[PDB]
């Protein structure tokens, strides 16, 4: 007997969760991205210019920070998330700056990745110049099914969204190092260096020899804890998802932490980022 | 072992429940309100201008329907709600005409009632509402009331010198004695779903503490509960809130209500006016 | 993400919620009956004995004691309940006087109401008692009683021709009426344990469903939940199990029951004879 | 708002889970020791009469099969158990045959590992011959706390049972090879061979690079469904975690399938079982 049914909200009441210890202490963790860095900045704007982008769907986009920085760059941006809880901060940025022109036209919208053609909006136009997916956010999609089949579904619609000569630019963490040193450390993410220091416990769940989930307990320092789980995608295998999801109709390359990356290289990347071209 | 904690969110994954059978029918419940009574807005109009209430909090806007309706006549609005789920639609229809004036204007932020000072964002509010039977919504946890104290004081205060606070609640004496809250009878907004519903209440210690409905209305259920407010105790809890400096008056849907009369109200409504 | 499935348990391992705060008080109350009140026992010796009943079916047995009470007077005692955890009891407690021949014959066994005909192990029983209040502790989930027509008429199909049902409930419309079910109430076993309990009432749809006692008796809380049978629609509820025939009258509290008597009884106390 | 609080049972009620999917299917899965192996029988017999065992003391007893076997070869027997659901087809049995002698004197109690002292009784004498705990039930006890304390304490308690020159008998399946394997096949019980075919999925969760649990999901052919969860004992380890639990007073030696075993063997053996004798 709950006195209201799980997922529907009420007139002056917090929704469900809102108010917990960890909610409040994820909340301090989404919060930190007030520090890009550099070389991200300066590769992610190269590389769509090198391109010639100019309308691009960043997919998750969470608060909006990656988006914010596009729509002062001046790009045509438009940028969904599933998760009302991280899209309210990108909306509530959008309404300060109301007033700047640029954020006038900054596009925001709910959408899902099991029906992202449906959900996202698409102008007088019709298909994306570049679709962007990093942070590693992919990985949040677990495979419940156990075929990996959700993720297919998910990677096909994020493709169907990249028109033809256009780009997906999209990462994952190195699992391949993770798997194998049974460790995710803090303090690696290249995109946005935190200042926060935290504790890590690191969990491989592995089912009938493959693994399936590695899922990251935190503890931040005011002692708090909170957890998060990811799908472990292996490199090579990410790879073949994502040729599968254009049909071998493409070109693809990988980087590691923003460079060129060639099997068997000395320099073990955090990150590995997957630039394909729809042919 | 959940996967991830309760109450977390993550680039590109649904929050928590959004997604359930309940929610995706409640959110339908949420949106047959597009018929806003023509007596309604009449009556807030009315008293809100007699009063020369310019500055108004809507408190517990839920979709910011009844702050929509003053925007439009000429108010300067500021709606609040604990729910994003809710406030999600409000700050949606402010965008999308965030291009007339009026618009620009709007305020619309998050508070809760047990932190309602320091929530809102100069010398008061000219009329504070609270409309829809959200005051309701807010349980008796602890046990003896403590917290609709607290969030009545908290609402109170945000009413400035001589203004107003307009508060409702369903007519719960009515309810606990024919043990059935119907449906059909919102006075603000006018549904055309037809719907069923089981009321159950729960009496702990000889005092109403909770009434829960389950709600069928495509077949498919949610549920939603309420403090059970008796008008006598009530009207007892608004006049402490003020400390006694106020003037009280009852309405039993829009019309003045006098105990004993023989129309029985689905609503009554509290005007205070703070001396 | 559990490790183990619901209700499954392994060696060296304490089933699922044996080890809580709540199971070890209320193993403190499955334990307070240590004192068969005398009035209990020379009347329900009594009633067996005046009517010539023998061989005797003790449903819902919990530990057992009403039924080591039979055994002990030299009655043909097969005893049974659903629950593993107070079937334990009785189970030691045969075991330890397994040397005693009265003992060696008491027959204990698992049923459960619903498939009572199959569970219970010749030509009927001569009396068969549900005694305590137990038969209270079945819910209706469905909705509409159709579980306790079920389970009366498998209870009702355990009793030979010409022989006896004794089955009792709380005075549920005396409850139902104060909002409380008090402690210290039991007229069977006297507690001395000092208790306070919260009484909630569920009335769902207008008919009162559940009545759920919060006890808290070293302090610490437990919940028991009842179903609230009013005196009127229970008496209906047995006539019907035999069809009809059958003769019928009401105890309270072990005497003569008279609509309109001032004395208020504590329990309901039925026995029926199947013609 | 539960009805009734969690672990409370009611006059004609079945215990909370008693009735579900799971609970039905596992009933069928430990009632299914209706084939004690006739190695199993001829080197439990023979190493606790090589050693003039004559009271013993059945850890974990489960249904009492083990004991059963025992009560009926002419030992002294007393069998405990934490789980009252496993234990009921225990004291049914003894008391089914009441009336055999030697089952009149058969002790049959309620124990828990962590209390193990203060639980089980012991006679006018104190101190048992030897104390068994098969079938890999200790590998049942979870590591909660992290450090493995808690399996120090459970084996310090066991240890505490055995009389001096006495032994203790307590086996786990090999998780050297599971782990290394990512399988837990089924088939594999050297006690009791079963005949229910049975498929199973085996997940391994590495916490922090140290294998943590080993959780088993069963489906069985009417097909269902239930799921049981281990710690991964490795060799090595376990070995050392007898050794301090009697303070290296003690005489060590290790089966692998009821048969020496010297590491670097080519048989793989499915379980390994450790022979202490406490000086």
């Amino acid at each position: 007997y709950r006195t209201r049914s799980l997922g529907v909200a009420a007139e002056g009441l917090p929704d469900q969760y809102a108010d917990g210890e960890a909610a409040r202490v994820w909340q301090l963790y989404i919060g930190d991205t007030r520090s890009r860095t550099a070389e991200y900045k300066a590769w992610l704007l190269g590389l769509l210019r090198q391109h010639g982008c100019q309308r691009v769907l960043d997919v998750a986009c969470g608060t909006g920070v990656d988006s914010i920085m596009l729509v002062e760059e001046g790009f045509s941006v438009t940028s969904v998330d599933a998760s009302d809880k991280m899209l309210k901060y990108a909306l509530k940025e959008r309404w300060n700056r109301r007033h700047e022109p640029a954020f006038d036209k900054w596009v925001i919208e709910e959408a899902n990745w099991m029906t992202l053609d449906k959900d996202v909006p698409q102008s007088a136009e019709g298909g994306f110049d570049a679709v962007i997916c990093l942070g590693n956010s992919f990985a949040h999609l677990p495979d419940c099914k156990g075929d990996q089949s959700e993720h297919r579904l998910a990677l096909k619609n994020i493709a169907s969204m990249v028109r033809a000569g256009g780009l997906l630019v999209i990462d994952h963490r190195n699992y391949d190092h993770i798997l194998s040193t049974g460790c995710a450390p803090p303090g690696k993410n290249i995109y946005y260096k935190s200042d926060l220091t935290k504790d890590v416990t690191t969990s491989v769940l592995i089912v009938n020899n493959k693994a399936h989930m590695v899922t990251l307990d935190y503890t931040v320092q005011g002692l708090s804890k909170f957890r998060l789980s990811y799908y472990p995608h292996c490199l090579a295998s990410f790879t073949e998802l994502l040729q599968a999801a254009f049909g071998g109709k493409c070109q693809h390359s990988v980087l590691g932490d923003f460079k060129p990356y060639k099997p068997g290289q000395t320099y073990i990347p955090c990150y590995f980022i997957h630039v394909l071209k729809r042919t």
